[PDB]
């Protein structure tokens, strides 16, 4: 199991290391062969190497079997230009490893039910994964323009780009409850008729997984009225991007969520949450999203679905037993990483 | 006050008439000069006149100062072709009266708080109006297409189309709490930079009203986390259409919501909810949305903002005192129309 580890800025060192603490325990216990190496990335490499993704790191993520990415970003850099700022590097590692699908899981852990905005009965048993196409459509599509008179922008997709994110979706489905929902605007737009027939062709090859289709506006209503009804949701870019932010309010007690970019190269896994500079060093950072991005690596990079679920129970249990300060408890990073480990022994 | 009344099919006769019962009471009481006339529209006119919007009605809505529309649609017609089915007429009256903005208000009435999917604290004091541009952008925009290889669709807006829906928004704002939020994707798409500067030019003329901008994905999260923070929201078509369906789950106890199309011609007002054929004649239909579309007519067609708010209190009070069967009470259309009237005497 070869992991290039890029802990990034701010809290990235602290919470990326609590992830590795869970992974070295499973590694010991199951003998998985974890070989990892830490590489420079972000505000720290701007300072050190004079750019956010230096070629040691270009090579490192190019040759590992997984990247464990922390978080970059800091005010310090914003003022200096454009390709010298933490975030540029975030797109450079996406381009290089040819990543085209972004997986975002939302789970509401029975113990933090009361933190959610929805009544308990609507969040019970939410466990779903939205996989959003990453590189196509209206944000990148052309023609585009702006005149004194008007402005234009094209949503455009080719069969290859639809089949790519669709296979990730089905394969992603096989490892959890076997149902895909594709999301489109097929009843009005033709990009969406297209998307619809192609997801349905590709679905033929995955017989063990169920396929259904929904319109973006009906799926926006279902994520608040019945979100426990989905397993994997696959959609385009702007709709994945809108429906993943609406879906991120369902847990409530934010900060807990993991993200993973997948594709031809090396899968990148990271917590959704940035640098949090305010609190780097104090030891209170909540590691729940780094420990769960690790669980996603094990599931998507190495296919060890059964260990990924046992790490997601240890963190569920742990969240119930020792809520971090940010969730009305007092367990900092280490004491929380502890009880996670104390559950998967 | 000249109203062409088009009660439509199914429950349309019943609930459009309870609206008129409230309006004839205010009319008596304030002497507003209500002159109304009932015209044929929908499944009923397909049967009667052999098309859904016959020229008596074309003329009627053309010459009234407001349309009070009920609901059309019935299975009976679906099988016969395309321009002979209830819904066609719905676009024919939109084209004819040159309507380009659709106003959708969401309010959560303190008494039905427990029906909502959100915890009480998030719905308390929701009162906002989304005005969605109706005739432009990606659903109508061109070029568009579909090949074996790819599919395309253009989101396109010209300054005139952005300024139109923006003035409705500001003027709509003046009559309630004076804050507009425009919703766009300005940080990625140029249609959205355009939309953004134009809503900001037009805002210069309305000094008494506050303007703010938000991205569609951040506004999708705000409608569940803090929806009581908006007064009027103005946006384009597909985003109005997505954000109005997400916003329609906040009341919970559905069926209660009013809609209004505005523009160069005669404003059309209608309940959001269709025909409901299952229950036409039984007398149980909930009239809360027809009585509140009437309140919207008074506010937008005749500018009688102060009476519109007193009819929205009578129906609030009434919802508290006699919930309809559909909201765990037993008050049918008439008994509910009663207590509404019994409050605005």
């Amino acid at each position: 199991m070869k992991v290039a580890v890029l802990p990034g800025d701010g809290i990235g060192p602290e919470v990326t290391e609590a992830a590795l603490k869970v992974l070295r325990a499973l590694d010991e216990a199951e003998g998985l062969g974890l070989a990892y190496e830490v590489f420079p990335f972000g505000g720290a490499a701007i300072d050190a190497f004079g750019e956010p993704f230096p070629e040691p790191t270009r090579k490192g993520v190019e040759e590992a079997e997984a990247v464990l990415l922390g978080s970059v970003g800091g005010p310090k850099w914003d003022q200096n230009p454009r390709e010298l700022r933490p975030e540029k590097g975030l797109l450079s590692i996406r381009k290089q490893l040819d990543l085209f699908a972004n997986l975002r899981p939302v789970k509401v852990f029975e113990s933090l039910s009361d933190a959610s905005p929805l009544k308990k009965e609507y969040i019970d048993n939410v466990d779903f994964v939205i996989v959003r196409e990453l590189t196509g459509g209206i944000y990148f599509g052309e023609p585009r323009g702006m005149s004194e008179a008007e402005a234009w922008n094209t949503e455009r997709y080719s069969k290859p780009e639809v089949e790519r994110v669709a296979r990730v979706a089905f394969e992603a489905a096989r490892k959890r409850r076997k149902h895909v929902v594709s999301v489109d605007k097929a009843n009005v737009l033709e990009v969406g008729e297209f998307w619809r027939k192609t997801v349905e062709e590709v679905g033929r090859g995955y017989p063990d997984v169920a396929l259904e289709h929904q319109y973006v506006d009906a799926m926006a209503m279902h994520l608040v009225r019945s979100p426990a009804r989905f397993d994997v949701v696959v959609t385009g870019n702007i709709f994945g991007d809108i429906l993943s932010d609406l879906a991120s309010v369902l847990p409530g007690s934010l900060g807990l969520l993991p993200s993973a970019s997948l594709g031809r190269g090396t899968p990148v896994f990271e917590p959704v949450h940035g640098s949090a500079p305010d609190i780097a060093g104090k030891g209170i950072a909540n590691p729940t999203a780094a420990i769960l991005s690790a669980a996603m690596m094990l599931e998507h990079a190495f296919g060890l679905v059964e260990l990924a679920r046992k790490v997601e129970d240890a963190v569920a249990k742990a969240l119930l037993e020792t809520p971090p300060p940010d969730l009305g408890g007092s367990a900092g990073t280490e004491a929380f990483t502890a009880t996670v480990l104390r559950h998967l022994a």
